[PDB]
C-alpha cells in the first residue's frame, strides 16, 4: 500500500482600498428580559443568553483562508 | 504500508490601505435583567450571561489564515 | 510501516496601512441585573455573568497564522 | 516501523503602518447586579462575575502566529 | 521502532508603525454589588468577581508567536 | 352702579383606592436626531425640541379642582 | 359706585389609599443629536433642547386646588 | 368709589395613604449631542440644554393650593 | 375713593402616612457633549448646560400652599 | 383717598408620618463634555455648565408656604 498527498497553493488572497472613512455606529439603548429555572450544559455548548452587545468591526482588509488537509488510513 | 504527506504553500494573504479614518461608535446604554435557579456547566461549556459588551474592533489589516494538517493511522 | 510528513510553507500574512486614523468609541453606561441560585462548574469551563465590559482593539496590522500541525499513530 | 516528521516555516507574518493616531475612548460608567447563593467550581473553570472591566488595546503591530505541533504513537 | 522529529522555523514575525501618537482613555466610573453565601473553588480554577479594572494597553510591537511541540510514546 | 360677586363652593372632590399595586414601566430605549439652522422665540413661548423623556406619574390620588374668579369692571 | 366681592370655599380636596405598593420604572436609555447655528430667546421663553429626562413621582395624595381670584376697576 | 374684597376659605387639601411602598427606578444611561455656534437669552429666559437628568419624587403627601389674589384700580 | 382688602384663610393643608417604606434609585450612567462658540445671557436668565443631574427627593409629607396677594392703585 | 388692607391667616400646613424608612441612591457615574469660546453672563443671570450633582433629601416634613403681600400706589 502506498499514498502520497502533495497539493500545492500558489493562491492570492488581497485586497487594496482608498481609505475606509466615515463610518458611524450609533445605537439607542434596547431591553431585555430572560427568565429559567435550571439549565445543564454538558459536553462543547457555546451559550450567548441576553446578550445587548454591539460591534463595530472595520479591518483595513479582513479576508481570510480558513483551510484544512485531512488524512485518514 | 508507506504514506508521504508534503503540501506546499506559496499562499500570499495581504492588503494596502490609504487610510482606515473616521470611525465613530457612540451606543446608548441599554438594559438587561436575567433570571435562574440552578446552572449546571459540565464539560468544555462557554456561556456569556446578561452582558452588555460594546466592541469598537479596527485591525490596520485583520486578515487569518487559520489553518490545520491532521494525518491518524 | 513508514510515514514521512514534510510540510512546506513559504506563506506570506502581510498588511500595508496609510494611517489608523480618528477612532473614537464612547459608549453611554447600560444597566445589568442578574439572580441565581446555584451554579456547578465542573470540566474546562469559561463563564462570564453579568459583566459590561467595554473594548477598542486598534492594531497597526493584526493579522495571524493559526495553526496547527498532527499525527497519531 | 518508521515515523519521519520535518514540517519546514519559511512564513511572513506582517504589517507597515504610517501611524496609528487619534485614539478615542471615553465609556460612560454602567451599573450591575449580581446575585446568587452557592457557587461550586470543580476543575480548570475560568469565571468573571459582575466586572465593569474597560478596555484600550492599540498595539503597533498586535500580529501572530499561534502554532502547535503533536504526535502520539 | 525510529522515531525522528526535526520541525525547521526560519519564521519571521515582524512590525513597523511610523509613531502610535495620541491615545486618549477617559473612562467614568461605573457601579457594580455581587451577592453569594458560599465558594467552593477546587481545582486549576481562575475567578474575578465585583471588579472595575480599566486598561490602557499600547505596546510599540506586541506581535507574539505562541507555540507548542509534543511527543507521546 | 352696584356689583355684588358672592358664589359658594361646598363641592367634594375625593377618592378611594385599596392598593395601586404593580404599575411596572420598561421602555425600550428610541432613537432622535433634530436639525435646525436659526430659532426665535420672542413672547411667552414654551418649547422642547429632540428630548427623549419617560415619565411614571402615580399619585394615590390625582384629582385636582382647577378654579378661576375673574370680575372686570 | 360701589362693589362687594366675597366668594366662599367650604370645598374638600380627598383622598385615601390603602398603599401605592410595588411602582418599577426601568427604562433603557435611548439616544439624541440636536444641531444649530443661532439661538435668540427674548421674552418669558422656557426651553429644553436634546433632552433625556427620567421621571419616577409617587406622591402619597397629589391634588391639588391650583386658584385665582382677580378685580380689575 | 367704594371696593370690598373679602373672600374666605374653609378649604381642605387632604391625604391618607397606608404606605408608599416598594418604589423602585433604575434607568441605563442614555447619550445626548447638541450642536450649536451662538445663543442670545435676553429677557426671563429658562433653558436647559443637553441633559440627562433622572427623578425619584416620592412625597408622603405632595398635595398644593397653588393661589393668587389681585386688586388692580 | 375707598378700598378694603380682608381675604380669609381657615384653609387645612395635610397628610397622614403610615410610612414613605423601600424606595430605591439605582442610575446607569449616560453621555453628554454639548458645543458651542458665544453664549450673552443678559437679563434673569437662568439656564443648565450638559447637565447629568440624579435626584431622589422623599419628604414625609411635601405639601405646600403657595400663595400671593398685590393690590395697585 | 383711603386704602384698608388686612388679610387674616388661621392657615395649617402639616403633615404625619410612621417611618421614611429605607431610602437607598445609588448612581453609576455618567460623562459629560462642554465646549465654548466666549461667555457673557450680563444681569442677575443663574447658570451650571457641565455639572455631574447628585442629590438625596428626605426632610421629615418638607412642606412650605411660599408667600408674597404687595401694595403699590
Amino acid at each position: 500500500v502506498q499514498i502520497v498527498y502533495k497539493p500545492v497553493d500558489l493562491s492570492k488572497v488581497t485586497s487594496k482600498c482608498g481609505s475606509l472613512g466615515n463610518i458611524h455606529h450609533k445605537p439607542g439603548g434596547g431591553q431585555v428580559e430572560v427568565k429559567s429555572e435550571k439549565l445543564d450544559f454538558k459536553d462543547r455548548v457555546q451559550s450567548k443568553i441576553g446578550s445587548l452587545d454591539n460591534i463595530t468591526h472595520v479591518p483595513g482588509g479582513g479576508n481570510k483562508k480558513i483551510e484544512t488537509h485531512k488524512l485518514t488510513f
